[PDB]
């Protein structure tokens, strides 16, 4: 009930997605060098300080066996719906669909049902 | 009514700070000189890649008047809230009581409503 209360794991993850979904949709189509590699850093350092530290390590782990695909916006934009579709396999979650990313977090689906 | 799509300024700036606080709460309150020099740079960086240009802009403005006080736990939380209120300011709303940040983001309200 009370609106306004410290975010749990569940409400922390679905913010973060959300944040990380959404810079991901806004990165360059061609970013320079510079670029790629602070986007490389970002996702690093968002690993070392995300909290919860059985959720923080899994994804380091994950992170060491699949660096972040900086090169192009489409290529870091599936490269990070993939990553969280291993979290979804973890967790039961069906797969969620990769084709319909730029839909759902950057253009709003194409019948119009976020209009 | 869709819940599902691409979030507008408002509603990602609110997973945003969110996400923010919630890294900041849980900071070391004695971080090795390493994770002060990571969390600083993790905050650049985020203000880097912020989308929305007239947002990141102002920001990195802000940011350049006002460096991160990655210190210390304490001090990072009450920076961060500082900084938020200087948001908030901004767009004509109220100070947020930078004594509720531990409250607000790590361990609920003190009467217990977040129980
Ligand atoms: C980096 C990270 C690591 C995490 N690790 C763990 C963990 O080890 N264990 C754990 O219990 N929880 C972890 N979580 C929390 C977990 O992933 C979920 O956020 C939480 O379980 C809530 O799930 P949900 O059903 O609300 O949807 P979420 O998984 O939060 O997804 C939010 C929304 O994103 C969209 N979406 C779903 N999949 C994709 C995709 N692949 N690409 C683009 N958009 C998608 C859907 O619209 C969905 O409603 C983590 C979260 C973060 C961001
Ligand atoms: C880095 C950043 C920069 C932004 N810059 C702009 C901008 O230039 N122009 C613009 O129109 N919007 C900007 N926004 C969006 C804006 O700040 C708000 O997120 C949006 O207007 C929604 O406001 P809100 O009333 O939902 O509460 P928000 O400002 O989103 O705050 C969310 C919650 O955090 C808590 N809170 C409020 N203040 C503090 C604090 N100081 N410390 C700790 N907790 C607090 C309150 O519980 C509040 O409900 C930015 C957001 C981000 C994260
Ligand atoms: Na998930
Ligand atoms: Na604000």
């Amino acid at each position: 009930f009370r609106e306004d209360c410290p975010p749990d794991r569940e409400e922390l993850g679905r913010h973060s997605w959300a944040v990380l979904h959404t810079l991901a949709a806004y990165y360059p189509d061609l970013p320079t060098p510079e670029q790629q590699q602070d986007m490389a850093q970002f996702i690093h350092l968002f690993s070392k300080f995300y909290p919860a530290e059985e959720c923080a390590e899994d994804l380091r782990k994950r992170l060491a066996r699949n660096h972040p695909d900086t090169r192009t916006r489409a290529a870091f934009t599936q490269w990070l719906c993939h990553l969280h579709n291993e979290v979804n396999r973890k967790l039961g979650k069906p797969d969620f669909d990769c084709s319909k990313v730029d839909e759902r977090w950057r253009d709003g689906w194409k019948d119009g049902s976020c209009d």
